[PDB]
């Protein structure tokens, strides 16, 4: 049975046939046609504070390095020396004056240009051997990248998102904490787990203290209560109302939290007393933003969290959660690290366990697609449709 | 060279060509056509003492859960939720009132029926989404399962075995100890090592204290001495005589132990003073039972041992040894754990080492089939014939 | 794209296209057509001091055992029992009277002949089941082996090398220390790193104390200074001048060390005060010898080092460094272990890091061949040409 036959018979209301989650062949397609073609969230721009600042990340097999150039611009490059291929930047992050390959010291300017290569002979044209660039966008303090030489349109999304994101002043953030975990499940299982709160009341004690179980929230017809919340927000100049991509790729919405909760904390109060951004009112709740296939996000009035999904192998996915707070917020004074992070560290561990347990069942040959819940899992259906549709376009001659 | 060509030129008196032991392609065939089609030993029924008792096990990629239902029946099921596939029972064993998937709490009755699924909408037919059953037989206190929807005939074997097994009262046993090890050799190498005692006098000091080296014993024309033993047994009402399957799949025989030995112990005396079953005479020796591809077994007058062979990968096999004793036998009083187990724990470690060393040599491209010993390894020849024959039937259009 | 197309478009002055370094398909070809067909360095003969001495090693999947026979001859054999395939010698090295398989004790004489096999029946012809021999050459105290039944010509190389090697009296050495490491890079990346000192001044602080950075040295038109050194050597009866194989497979040359340095030590003085061999003058420098695909070597006046390259997987290579000193040299008296070894232990660690970092960049799909330095990396070009040419001959119908 071919991939085309599997996609042809796929019905929208059901989880995917086994190979989509477990086969190396579908993983190769997901990499080639999804992760290698769409725009991807990489890191907050505040990680590249000073010029010479760099951060590295792997995308599938690609080795990418992101650096802040001399001119103040942020640029991305393939982290592979044009000489014999070596990684140039081995550390996760750092600062340098120049990009100097540790092998033979071919030296690049922070804009990728090869400015010195020892003893290469008279016929060497350095202009042909600068670092290969990687398409990059700055989404209001959040760095996105695209590995395709023919990137899809980012602008529609950026323009739609700017109003919602700019009120968080992400450019003025610092990273208060980063958590990187590996979940032993296909990247799609990670997203499907993320696009429903069908599993929340049983699996997320801490999260449920502040994050609503309403399917309307964590999922994908605006109710009265919700529109009322949108209104308080927007009356205060804080964009809030539902926005969904034409093609399902992204969604933004500022949702209310559980009664009285202001933030993702055990007591429900703000985690940080010096807010990141100018969100109003204090109880504006959480701006949810997703953008397939790479990222979901929770921007709160006091602090923000980005999540980055990166594929490791058919049955492994790296999830990186970044807590953003105001750059002048002081740990121990303006916030407490444990108190800031504990809820989502626990929620993440609980999701990992769940995803991995899901994956283990799926690996049984007895596993067959099952029906998603119309009322609790329409967001899951929504993601799978976007996924299949994307896969089909890419596979079309 | 195809599998059909390899099987076509195979001569019975020789070990198999390399790929049978080391290739992923033969492993896939062994799983599909052997482990997924034949009956397999799973666990003693005494592990499912109370209703709501369950135990889980993996067979190849299949995730199986075995549970004792409300009606006192023992049933097996695919351990994959009909919603989105998750394992329902994560622990190795436990008790529950209901099968409740930890993901979204789809809840099943202990007979597999879906009795509650949250918010699935009016068009949801729970009768279509009960757990998938797994064929199950109870062989006189030993649970066997078959992953095929068209199971082979178990009854011929069961009827032949009942007389030999029933005198052990396995229904009244408890598990005194379980040992699970992984041997780094193809599952067939584990069986070939098991079907001869050609290697015993050099590799098994402890075992050799009580278990005879006679090829007639551990192997596959009844001598005088042996028939005499069969006779003492059967004169005492204890079935003993050789039984071999028409097609070689199974064999039963109650063999004498080394002079004076009554059990698998360092001193040769009984391990347990409260016997499991009603075997007579005291020196009835050991009932050997094998059933390809899953199990060999030693039932003694005082206690019994089952062994379960499960494939992990082309070059890994899980062997699970279960010591059964009478349910009222008291550890520290009626038997001593170390004394009960030490012989076969050591024998198992020694076999693991041997199998792994065998496998390592076999992985050399220089390895070619070699001649089995007619007198010491006819049981090995017997197993390989059953194996090849099984493979050929399954491959026949 | 086929291997033939990749080889067809390959230009000599560039590093290889990705799959040569990372694909399982090229790894299978390298094993089949290179490592399994060419002569390979195994161990110094002094490791087989006494009769019954043996040493074992893996070559790709092949399991080889090398033993010193009763007649004083050194022979090699496939380390797989002719019965059911088991390794016969499990230890890395040892002594035995006979080769006795630990499984069923089939017993071989040290020349491979099967002299005893228990109970194999009247139709058993032991003459058909002796250990399979492995072609073996003794290169003046260095044991080489060839896994092909139709070995290439070793004699041209041996005759060319004898004059250079014999003055080191390798037959009179002992192993003072062995270091085995795994580098996470393709075996070709290990060689390319070895065939240039383009990376030396930045990566090898210790080595650079005594080993010259002149490309003429570590690389592949004899300058005045160098010929002068050749002359001092050969005037003293010590062969020194450049020898390169017709087909690029091997090279020998006795190069001068850094000003005043006599050996690979932190202080530059001799490591051992009792010299191995009769090299003269004291500052004769280092005899470099390479032989693709298995070995590079540094023979100094006081002691010698062999390096053995063996493939582990597409992206892993085992490098084994052996320090040879005179058999009567006494540790703690005639040399200090740390002082003898520290330079090349560090150099090796530094190379491992470099190779692994090279490999990591290469695994990016963005990696493309790049230009080798004509003046610093002609030795690299030389190795890659030998490699491609070898691969092409072997692939020719
Ligand atoms: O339970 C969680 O953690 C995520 C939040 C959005 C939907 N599910
Ligand atoms: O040696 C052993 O442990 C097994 C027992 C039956 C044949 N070989
Ligand atoms: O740097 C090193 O260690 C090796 C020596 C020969 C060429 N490169
Ligand atoms: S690989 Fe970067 S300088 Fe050689
Ligand atoms: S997977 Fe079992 S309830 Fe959703
Ligand atoms: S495998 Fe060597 S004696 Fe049986
Ligand atoms: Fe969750
Ligand atoms: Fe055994
Ligand atoms: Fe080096």
């Amino acid at each position: 049975t071919s991939i085309h036959q599997r996609l042809d018979r796929r019905l929208s209301g059901f989880s995917l046939e086994q190979p989509f989650y477990t086969s190396p062949e579908v993983y190769a397609l997901d990499l080639q046609h999804i992760f290698y073609k769409q725009w991807l969230y990489a890191v907050p721009v505040c990680q590249l504070a000073k010029a010479g600042s760099y951060t590295t990340l792997r995308v599938g097999a690609y080795e990418v390095v992101i650096v802040r150039s001399r001119d103040g611009e942020v640029r991305a490059f393939h982290n592979s020396c044009r000489h014999r291929g070596s990684l140039i930047c081995k550390a996760r992050q750092g600062q340098v004056a120049k990009l100097v390959c540790p092998y033979h010291q071919w030296t690049y300017e922070l804009d990728g240009k090869l400015i010195w290569a020892n003893d290469m002979g008279p016929d060497f044209d350095a202009s042909k051997y600068g670092l290969k660039p990687v398409n990059l966008r700055n989404l209001d303090g959040l760095i996105y990248i695209c590995l395709s030489d023919t990137p899809p349109d980012f602008q529609t999304f950026a323009q739609l998102a700017r109003p919602y994101l700019e009120v968080h002043d992400l450019k003025d953030a610092k990273v208060a904490f980063t958590s990187t975990i590996i979940e032993k499940g296909n990247w799609k299982l990670v997203w499907e787990n993320n696009r429903e709160c069908y599993h929340c009341s049983s699996n997320h004690p801490a999260l449920c203290r502040s994050f609503p179980l309403d399917p309307e929230v964590a999922g994908v017809g605006v109710s009265k209560k919700l529109q009322a919340h949108f209104d308080r927000c927007e009356a205060a100049g804080t964009p809030a109302q539902f926005v969904l991509a034409g093609d399902g790729q992204y969604r933004l919405a500022r949702m209310p939290l559980q009664e009285k909760a202001l933030s993702y904390t055990m007591d429900g109060k703000a985690a940080v007393s010096r807010h990141l951004g100018r969100v109003a009112p204090p109880d504006a709740g959480t701006l949810l933003m997703f953008h397939y296939p790479s990222t979901w996000n929770h921007f709160l009035p006091d602090h923000s969290l980005t999540f980055r999904v990166m594929p490791i192998s058919p049955t492994e996915t790296e999830v990186t959660t970044t807590w953003l707070v105001h750059k002048d917020a002081v740990e121990g004074v303006d916030y407490d690290l444990k108190r800031l992070t504990e809820v989502w560290i626990a929620t993440n561990d609980e999701d990992r366990e769940i995803v991995e347990t899901n994956q283990q069942g799926i690996l049984s040959p007895a596993y067959v697609p099952g029906p998603y819940s119309p009322g609790q899992e329409s967001g899951v259906m929504q993601f799978v449709d976007w996924y299949a549709a994307s896969l089909e376009r890419a596979l079309a001659p």
